[PDB]
């Protein structure tokens, strides 16, 4: 073990809080005690979110080096870029964001979907936003490198930050510390977590949560919930990222597979489903917590679908991982007609 | 310690953290040291906010006696309501919200202003939205008292959550507690704050801050930046909310006036100006901190103007109170166009 052997540039108020979605439990029979470690309440850096936790271990490199621009990439309502921007504005450096089409822009949204919610926030922070209608892919793209090549020509020194950083050397270190906080937090509250559920589409987040947890032989507590409807390259990458991190944080326990409940991905990436929404509402109507039609929401149903089928024991304490992404919610206004009388 | 005599219902993570906006300070020419007490990061309740803290002293009554529905009132982008919703969710009750027409909806945003940010959210939390056509006013409304009876006709016992909770018998207590934190935090920071800047509209926030700061004879340290564009009522009400509260807490001192710089409210509640849009940008580009075109962008530009005109003692410590509001930002995307590099 050893995440401590890596330089960390704070970007968060510290240990992310864990919410007790208790009142939401009783609506689910009160079978399993639900808890949510709010990552969506990271910092003041434009709403926060998991990307920050990952970034904290990347900034050092950037800053220590004499760079000029921070270039990332992702979908339209990409939650990440919006946090790469905020990071850029804080490190006081230029930012170039590459947003491609990774979701069939619902017609009843075709207008606002590309200039409202997250992408907007990236512009307000003065980033060099750039739209491109390219397909969805949780792997390196052929527009990112080009953009990179672009600045390297203008006489600048850009810093690469792949989608979700999932393909960034220290993309996992971030959640390795995620684990550590969990362990420490179980002792403060006096509550152990039998299982921890969190979304996944590029890896890093969960992967690090694995190796981090792996530190305590608890990888098993983990319960990913595919949200990219491409379970293939996802369980693959999320699992590959997981081992790499281990090498770094000094973990031997190799990884072969992980609980990747892939029954809630449909339809594709970005488009939710009749259930997705029903959960988003319940969690909302019950707790007050907001989720989104691309991530947190889809896993919030998977979280509830399971609680139904008694996948857990009675009195079981499960820890849900809210990675934020609610700012995108505004680009899916249609999917939520007003409460029926 | 008059704010302790009043019971508080745990609605927020804990004492609101203070961001050291050092990079923005350097930008505004090492005049002062700007700090921001982040109330826009005080909960897991739909992006948190300021109203919440106020509610923590009112929710106690919602539970004690028997109340069926939670009814409030605000504008098509009111946060007060987008938070009362979640509170209604968590407190397990019904949500009736009256959204009066308080802002001349820009011709561009008119096809969105009523179905994004604050509003969309409020709905998702299964709220009973009511887009009424009444106009702006920080005083007790008709559509309001109407529904109170309206519901009390359908046979219920709803709870009166007025505009910003300002009118509410306890509206002030919330921020009287705020002050308490400021002093404690100054201690832990090893520094003293010279002035406190904070947007003002209905008046309960500033009134609380005033009432509480008075506990230490620092009521003058308060600097309210109006955003209603109507001094009289706003000052003549805040100045009222200020006293009533000053008595609940036991603070003798009476407020016959307070610093309410009404230089940026232009042109009207809801709509911004090049100055507002300009501040937001500056701050967002300097700290990754997001501010809204209605309450925090204006209180921010004010904070900026005041620094140009050397309004603060050299090397002063100014605490910029960030009460949230960024959620509505998605309904003002027009005002924020992509920037050139
Ligand atoms: C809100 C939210 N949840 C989950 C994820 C998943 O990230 P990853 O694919 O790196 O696990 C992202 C990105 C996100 O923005
Ligand atoms: C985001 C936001 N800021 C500021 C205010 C102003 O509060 P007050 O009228 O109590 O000063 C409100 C209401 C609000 O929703």
């Amino acid at each position: 073990a050893g995440v401590a052997k890596f330089a960390k540039y704070p970007l968060t108020f510290g240990p992310s809080p864990i919410s007790n979605l208790n009142r939401l439990s009783q609506h689910l029979g009160s079978k399993v005690n639900v808890y949510a470690k709010r990552e969506d309440c990271n910092s003041g850096l434009a709403f926060g979110g998991n990307t920050l936790r990952k970034l904290e271990y990347i900034v050092p490199d950037i800053v220590e080096g004499d760079y000029t621009h921070l270039v990332s990439i992702g979908g339209r309502q990409s939650n990440q870029t919006r946090m790469v921007a905020a990071l850029a504005a804080k490190l006081g450096k230029k930012c170039v964001l590459i947003q491609e089409d990774w979701v069939p822009i619902p017609e009843a949204e075709k207008d606002v979907y590309n200039r409202v919610g997250n992408i907007e926030l990236s512009r307000i922070m003065g980033a060099d936003v750039r739209v491109i209608e390219d397909g969805f892919d949780i792997g390196m793209r052929k527009s990112f490198a080009n953009a990179l090549q672009e600045l390297e020509d203008a006489g600048h020194k850009p810093y690469p930050i792949p989608a979700g950083c999932s393909e960034h050397k220290y993309g996992g270190l971030g959640f390795v510390g995620f684990a550590d906080e969990v362990i420490n937090q179980e002792v403060e509250l006096g509550i152990k977590f039998d299982k921890i559920v969190v979304c996944c589409v590029t890896g890093s987040t969960t992967a690090g949560i694995l190796a981090g947890m792996a530190q305590y032989g608890r990888q098993d507590d983990v319960i990913a919930i595919d949200a990219s409807f491409t379970s293939e390259k996802t369980k693959e990458q999320t699992l590959r990222i997981a081992n790499n991190t281990a090498k770094l944080i000094g973990v031997e326990h190799e990884f072969k597979d992980f609980t990747l409940d892939t029954r809630f991905a449909y339809p594709c990436y970005g488009v939710p489903n009749e259930g997705t929404i029903e959960a988003i509402r319940t969690c909302a109507e019950q707790e007050g917590v907001l989720t989104d039609p691309v991530y947190e929401g889809k896993s919030m149903q998977g979280l509830i679908a399971l609680i139904k089928e008694d996948y857990f024991k009675p009195g079981a304490n499960v820890l849900y991982v809210h990675l934020g992404g609610a700012p995108a919610l505004s680009a899916y206004s249609s999917f939520f007609p007003t409460k029926t009388a």
